């Protein structure tokens, strides 16, 4: 996957998984598959549902353990955009970067959040890169609108 799943995300998937597994009586249909992807904040397309349901229903033959489930659904959860997430959760994400709660993400606050997300330290040069990429109003910090875009296509 693009990056490692956070503990809160593993719990989101665990919850999706219980729903998936209750629903699954041998096989899984698209209404069900779709709904428990929604349980984890992701709106699938019917194309996606057909692919996924065929994988689950033919290849694994209905035997999906949590590990299988995370291989399939992991990427989708990581791929959620701003408009699926909702405001309160975006707010929360932002919070987590804005450790001092002053409504602005400082370049060292970015550094820590990036370290925690990617699971390794990020270079001085790279973090400077990110800011210039991200800051619309050219004040060297990251605010909420700025941060939302960072997760918007
Ligand atoms: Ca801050
Ligand atoms: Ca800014």
């Amino acid at each position: 996957m693009d990056r490692s799943l956070r503990p809160e995300e593993i719990e989101e998937l665990r919850e999706a998984f219980r729903e998936f597994d209750k629903d699954k009586d041998g096989y899984i249909n698209c209404r069900d598959l779709g709904n428990c992807m929604r349980t984890m904040g992701y709106m699938p397309t019917e194309m996606e549902l057909i692919e996924l349901s065929q994988q689950i229903n033919m290849n694994l033959g209905g035997h999906v353990d949590f590990d299988d489930f995370v291989e399939l659904m992991g990427p989708k959860l990581l791929a959620e955009t701003a408009d699926m997430i909702g405001v309160k959760e975006l707010r929360d994400a932002f919070r987590e970067f804005d450790t001092n709660g002053d409504g602005e993400i400082s370049t060292s606050e970015l550094r820590e959040a990036m370290r925690k997300l990617l699971g390794h330290q990020v270079g001085h040069r790279d973090i400077e890169e990110i800011i210039r990429d991200v800051d619309l109003n050219g004040d060297g910090r990251v605010d909420f609108e700025e941060f939302v875009r960072m997760m918007s296509r």
